[PDB]
């Protein structure tokens, strides 16, 4: 499981945590989030996220 940052607002999408309040179970990989899922803080699309890895 990995972490991805919203380049706009700094929210971390943690795969371990998911986003249950917006229909995403803990353990959902970023690639598997629906194409229309957005950052729960700022509304940015998936395109605005970057994986926190080298
Ligand atoms: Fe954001």
């Amino acid at each position: 499981m990995a972490k991805w940052v919203c380049k706009i607002c700094g929210y971390i999408y943690d795969e371990d945590a998911g986003d249950p309040d917006n229909g995403i179970s803990p353990g959902t990989k970023f690639e598997e989030l629906p194409d229309d899922w957005v950052c729960p803080i700022c509304g940015a699309p998936k395109s605005e996220f970057e994986k926190l890895e080298d």
